[PDB]
């Protein structure tokens, strides 16, 4: 899908969008790594930080496969988004809602 792909948006810009108070815990967006890789940014919550954002670097295997953890890989970013919206499996929270605006 292209809806959760925000492209060349910076890390602080994605945080300002994800920190939106109407956003359900687990709101996300995929963007290009600021530092040719991609990044999954997810909104989270805890009492110390309150509303916050987690950033995961989406890496690629040399055999062609996207990954974030060590036991799961995908053929596309859409397959990765789909898997993580069903299971958190290592992520702070599972993907629940595509980031607004
Ligand atoms: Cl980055
Ligand atoms: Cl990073």
């Amino acid at each position: 899908a292209e809806e959760w792909y925000f492209g060349k948006i910076t890390r602080r810009e994605s945080e300002r969008l994800l920190l939106n108070p109407e956003n359900p815990r687990g709101t996300f967006l995929v963007r290009e790594s600021e530092t040719g890789a991609y990044c999954l940014s997810v909104s989270d919550f805890d009492n110390a930080k309150g509303l916050n954002v987690k950033h995961y670097k989406i890496r690629k295997l040399d055999s062609g496969g996207f990954y974030i953890t060590s036991r799961t890989q995908f053929s596309s970013l859409q397959q990765l988004v789909a898997y993580y919206s069903k299971h958190a499996d290592g992520l702070c929270h599972r993907l629940t809602n595509v980031c607004p605006t």
